[PDB]
């Protein structure tokens, strides 16, 4: 298999991951398992998903990485949560359609694919995050904010006033915040203000791993900044230095380290959320 | 050549124009000519370009047309205007990078390609239109607003409060408004208010032509609405029913009918703008 970045001809100077890197980091079938919720939540609260509206991430040599949200990271936790009785709605900063890394889609997965087909409209036709925020109050029917990973989470979210406002709402109102991989870079949106996530501990994708990708062609160049180091400056603790599929719970902040953590995170989120609403 | 829509694998259920339609509607070299401005403008006023931030246009069967701004329509008028002494700056509604129809890029054009390479950063790193608007006043160093065509102009622009505000500024302050092909759909942003473009006459891409494309595979499905009919309801006059490369001037509203009109529009814009600033 080739280690050369694969041209994405839709865009100028843009590349998908190399054939070789895809063979290491994607599969046609996910690890979804353990969706066993005999007494689901029956209320109306939903997961608010903050997703990526831009597919193209600039790298350090000017080439664009053709990325987006990671479909395993976003669909597996949502599958468990939906099974536990929590439907979801999607928002992007612009209001433009969610942009997925389709090259990581588990295309042969007999459970995840039907789930995607059923719900793809929600991703393709999201709300504008600012509109959701304008309406938020103590009674809002959102049980959690979910920020899926994929390198698309690095675009816009870390700088977004709307994301900051949403996260402040969730914490003030004792709701869940769920994220994994590069998703927690969205927490950087809080850098300008009083920072309600100061002191919190998380799993996240290690910055060190992002420096080993470009050589095998998973990205066409290096990242121009590293979210982990920045989150540490923002007073957050990253508990892992490796990729093991680890998940962590700190109060109502539930996180995972990588795509490998996606199934475990769905389980932890479902368990925690059911308990909180029960009842 | 095949008339089958060509899959754009970056996105789910999305298609580029068919091989056959590309052979009819694109060329490796543009018709750029007549750039002869012996006494250019020397001031600081620029063209403000309102461009497309979304590549994917939903068609009536659920397939996405992989479109964007048309590079001939956007680069040819800008080439003439730059030669006449008017530099440009780019804004999108979201602030995300301009999305071009790269499949229409005149890749062998020895004049246009170097111009694109020189200025591609301006398209890739645009301002957010709302930020530009917040700052607008009587002394703003914008000589014109340019809305290039391509089917990407149909996305967001026709519904945009920021676009409405920009156009109201231009008209109130007796600046130029330049557009061609589907670009004038952006004028639909004025539908909610007092409509300062009521009564104005334009060239535009004929709605009838958009109903003949999908059969030859230029788009993967039909449009769900037609901008010409809507602009007529909004009190504007469309003077052409065909595609001939026609351009029109009504006061300071300068328009063209199609990519064929792009060179002529650059010339008309340059001539009109030089005269207005002279001096
Ligand atoms: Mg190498
Ligand atoms: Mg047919």
């Amino acid at each position: 298999t080739s280690k050369n970045p694969q041209v994405d001809i839709a865009e100028d100077n843009a590349f998908f991951p190399s054939e070789y890197s895809l063979s290491q980091y994607t599969s046609p079938v996910s690890d979804l398992d353990g969706v066993d919720y005999p007494k689901p939540y029956r209320g109306k609260h939903k997961i608010l998903v903050i997703a990526a509206d831009e597919r193209y991430l600039p790298t350090d040599n000017g080439k664009l990485f053709s990325t987006g949200n990671h479909p395993i990271e976003t669909l597996l936790p949502l599958y468990h949560l939906h099974a536990a009785g929590f439907e979801f709605e999607v928002a992007t900063i612009s209001g433009l359609m969610t942009k997925f890394e389709y090259w990581a889609m588990p295309h042969k997965d007999e459970k995840v694919m039907p789930f995607f087909e059923q719900h793809k409209s929600l991703f393709r036709n999201p709300k504008k995050l600012a509109d959701v925020v304008a309406s938020l109050n103590a009674d809002s029917e959102y049980a959690a904010i979910f920020v899926p990973g994929g390198h698309g989470a690095l675009i816009g979210l870390p700088e977004s006033q709307d994301v900051a406002a949403a996260l402040q709402w969730a914490i003030k109102n004792d709701r869940f915040v769920i994220s994994l991989c590069h998703g927690p870079a969205a927490f950087l949106a809080l850098r300008h203000g009083d920072n309600p996530l100061n002191g919190y501990s998380i799993c996240a994708f290690p910055d060190a791993a992002d420096k080993q990708t470009p050589e095998i062609g998973y990205m066409p160049g290096h990242l121009t900044w590293y979210f982990g180091e920045e989150l540490k400056k923002m007073g957050m603790n990253i508990i892992n230095d490796d990729i093991t599929g680890r998940v962590h719970k700190d109060r109502k902040l539930l996180t995972g380290d990588s795509p490998f953590a996606a199934n475990a995170l769905g389980k932890l989120a479902a368990q925690e959320m059911l308990a909180a609403y029960a009842g």
